[PDB]
């Protein structure tokens, strides 16, 4: 589940699991620090992951929150809270 | 912030934002589905993203939970709960 697709030069399509991009993304972040200290990292990662998720869902549910919240599997309230967090409603 | 590096058609290394690999990863998931209900999407995506983050941070804090939770910016308790969730401690 949850995998981006890629090709090689041989024109074969292969599925690279999403967690691999996340590890690279975290490590490229650290690579871009020197001296700096790392805090509130969880908030960083979640913004990048929740915005596309909420956007993607709202698209398929056609803006219906009760169905968005049912597909995602969280409370209507949490949903309402997060959409605000990202200025999405 | 939070970006994977790729090489492109001009032959240059370039940084694609992690959010884009998430959107792709979600849409390929629906792709593979045909006529199946999807209830627990947020839990899905969150497993894929947390396991690499926890793992990466524990690497850097050398097993130190107090330093792990401070780096991530979550509560010692939360941290402790998530590690259990993922059979990581």
């Amino acid at each position: 589940v949850l995998t981006v697709s890629t090709v090689n030069s041989q024109d074969q399509v292969t599925q690279k699991p999403l967690r691999d991009s996340v590890k690279q993304a975290l490590e490229n972040y650290f690579a871009q620090l020197n001296g700096q200290d790392v805090n509130d990292l969880y908030e960083l990662v979640l913004a990048e992951v929740e915005q596309p998720l909420l956007d993607m869902v709202m698209q398929y549910t056609r803006g219906n929150q009760t169905r968005a919240a049912l597909m995602m599997g969280i409370n209507r309230g949490t949903l309402r809270k997060k959409l605000k967090k990202y200025g999405m409603n």
